[PDB]
């Protein structure tokens, strides 16, 4: 129940994908972005916070993550903002695995899709909603459970 999300930009084919990981559940939220600008990041963040619970947002020092626009947005949304990888070993590990599972799942659906955006959606549902412990939780069910104990 921390709702700390770490964002980072990644490259696949050669599309730029913005990746947000909830460090407690390993839940991933990603979006293809055209260029690495604070304008793009601000849209991703607005969509993230629209759909999820975000108390703390973390990232590297990149100007698209530190620009006044981003800092202002987070202040507005009441979101704690920190920079500097790693936040901690626990979180970084969660993030790195997530990035690798995303690229795996992305590769798996790559050959059944035309656009990366469509592939990304299918990859996210797999990772978050389909993959989980035998008789256990998926990252979504984990996130859901801590979301519940906050929105009763």
């Amino acid at each position: 129940g921390s709702h700390l999300w770490q964002m980072d930009n990644t490259h696949w084919n050669k599309t730029i994908i913005w990746v947000a990981v909830e460090t407690n559940s390993g839940l991933v939220e990603a979006q293809v972005i055209p260029e690495e600008t604070a304008l793009q990041v601000a849209l991703c963040i607005l969509q993230l916070i629209q759909r999820y619970t975000v108390l703390h947002l973390h990232s590297d020092n990149g100007p698209c993550f530190t620009a006044h626009r981003i800092e202002n947005l987070c202040k507005y949304l009441g979101i704690t903002k920190t920079t500097g990888i790693p936040y901690n070993p626990q979180s970084q590990g969660v993030v790195e695995r997530a990035h690798r599972d995303l690229k795996d799942r992305l590769a798996a659906y790559q050959g059944d899709c035309e656009t990366v955006e469509a592939a990304l959606s299918l990859a996210l549902v797999s990772l978050n909603k389909k993959r989980g412990g035998i008789g256990g939780h998926t990252p979504y069910e984990i996130y859901l459970e801590s979301e519940h104990t906050k929105y009763q």
